[PDB]
């Protein structure tokens, strides 16, 4: 069904206001509606009330940091066409979303930031595959080792610190959780 | 059934507070009540009576049955529920509730969301957690010379202290702070 | 068969007080005497006079588990309430007169309590394995200027010690402070 | 469909033009429009606008190899040149107007040496990844007076930066140094 780009003084009026975690600061960078969707995109997720009838609406939320964006495609209008189409994959799930050809100047932008932010995530993967390979070369060279003049317990501690921290400032470094600056710069 | 979303002041008057560990500080912040069933959320679990007149008392700790899964589904013109579905262990549990009160059910969906998410990473760092003890182990394995014996049992302490401190840590017995983040 | 739950002054008029180790400090915190049966509640144990034979049973905490504690209401209609409980991998149901709800509610409380307190425990005797391993593991093949006789016999003595203690420490005895938590 | 070579002062007036990334830095070295398509070379990536609707594609160099980089003459009867490459395993064949074959050739050029850096950029990952080896098997278990947590802290930095470094530098993200060369 086709959809609207609503603009930035009527998100609070829009269904989905309801559901962002303003709390957590969470803003909304671009909404389109539907006659039986709306798309919600936040800094920290896709917030989705799907209508399966030609009025319930099913609530989904995708944070980009569990559900990553993928296969950002674009599709323009002909002559004779009314919506161009926006696509992606988040988490697995596809999303085809028509918009009124009239508002493309807009989507194009929304174009724009997925596309950034599914390579952001991309890179991210990359450097996680590393960041765990580091850890793996550092357990193989550091085995089998001496005691010297070594406090072996609080070694043993120290060492267990070094790892988790290692093992979760990179988790939480390539699986980003916000990506604002990503809206902000191309919805200018 | 169709529930009410009860009121913080009717708590007490509910049947499910009887069952509510008062003694271990333990708090209602969320009370669904329906003419067969009354699902109770506090601090620490889901406390449910379950009819099928007698009610069977279920009580889901969050610390040892996660939350996953929580969705929401609004009222249409011609409906008169909110629905609030979520598994809670392996449990489905969906709940309809009287669309007039659907400015309460959101609050309680987006604790449950909140709750659920905190939960999953929690998981993720214990397998860090895990796996890290496991790689000083490696690194360590086979050593020198120390007081053999005292240094047995400082490091099987650090171990224990290592395992068990994390397991307290990821697995959260109280999420009270995040119902009255949503919620008050 | 419907039973009563009993008075603290009058425990020493049912027949399951013959039983109760008093001798070792046993005390009873809670007592159900029906027309066929008598379960009888205490620190150490369940001690049941199973029926006009009896046959006594006795299941200690510490060697046999409670598991899956339940609770079940009476309808209009009913006359009792049910406490559910699996001792050791015996399955247990107990009717009691509605009338004394007040108090099986709380026996629902502590068994509850108890039969987490028993899980958790058996999690921590995991990671005091587990521990116990990671510091042999660690301290495999040494050195270095040691009394290699005493030096066995200490180290001996410390995995002793360890595995012993905690073995006490996590299949703990007594639960006397549970019932007085709940009951009080 | 035989295309047209843009002029730079046009491209501002391409459809193409609206899906660069400006924001990036991103700038069009090379433009052929034809009444179908939009073959648009950037520093950064082809982007193409495949034909009323137009389905847009981007990709960029580095996460999309050029490979097989060819070129066809016209003859006397034929109205064009046809330039060829892979990008990714994607088969690229633009016919442009034989008129403009002074300046097909240069993106000839061009494209050929990307190709050509891209290619030698793999063969130097692969040193890179041997020679991590080949540390990791030379310094494998060792001894000597050390800051085992730190040095372990230090260790697992170099190696998450030779990883990286080369990843980013076998890998270049840039190419506008290419274009700059062969069309100027």
């Amino acid at each position: 069904d086709i959809g609207q780009v609503i603009h930035p003084d009527d998100f609070d009026k829009a269904a989905a206001d309801d559901y962002v975690l303003h709390e957590d600061g969470e803003k909304i960078y671009f909404l389109i509606k539907s006659k039986t969707d709306e798309y919600c995109f936040t800094n920290l997720a896709l917030v989705h009330l799907d209508g399966e009838s030609a009025s319930k609406r099913v609530l989904y939320r995708y944070p980009y940091a569990h559900y990553p964006i993928r296969h950002v495609m674009f599709e323009t209008a002909g002559t004779v066409d009314l919506d161009v189409e926006i696509k992606f994959e988040i988490g697995g799930k596809h999303y085809s979303i028509d918009v009124d050809k009239k508002q493309l100047e807009h989507v194009k932008d929304l174009y724009k930031a997925l596309l950034a932010i599914a390579e952001k995530q991309y890179e991210g993967q990359k450097m996680l595959e590393f960041a765990n390979s580091s850890l793996n070369h550092s357990v193989t060279i550091l085995g089998g080792l001496r005691q010297g003049d070594m406090n072996v317990p609080q070694t043993f501690k120290d060492l267990s610190q070094e790892s988790f921290d290692w093992l979760q400032g990179h988790y939480y470094k390539w699986n980003q959780k916000d990506f604002g600056s990503f809206y902000e710069k191309y919805i200018n």
